[PDB]
């Protein structure tokens, strides 16, 4: 299944997509990505959409 | 000045934009962000767009 990431931050903004297994795969290959470069932010999740938002 | 990344990839796809100093700070912020991932892609840069590719 494809899910997608949403990012608000001050250095950097943007979004991205990926397929996984299910939502907590999806959700871990986005936390690779997005969890320590400077981000540190609040995640949110909608299912009805398979997307994911992170904000500072 | 704005300056912006596109992702081309297996595991994740992707576009994102940050305002920083220079070309050269741009790329530092993106290379931050984008240092490996597993992506390990070709880097590619247009001026006349401010724009950064990356691309497995």
């Amino acid at each position: 299944m494809q899910y997608k990431l949403i990012l608000n931050g001050k250095t950097l903004k943007g979004e991205t997509t990926t397929e996984a297994v299910d939502a907590a795969t999806a959700e871990k290959v986005f936390k690779q990505y997005f969890n320590d470069n400077g981000v540190d932010g609040e995640w949110t999740y909608d299912d009805a959409t398979k997307t994911f938002t992170v904000t500072e």
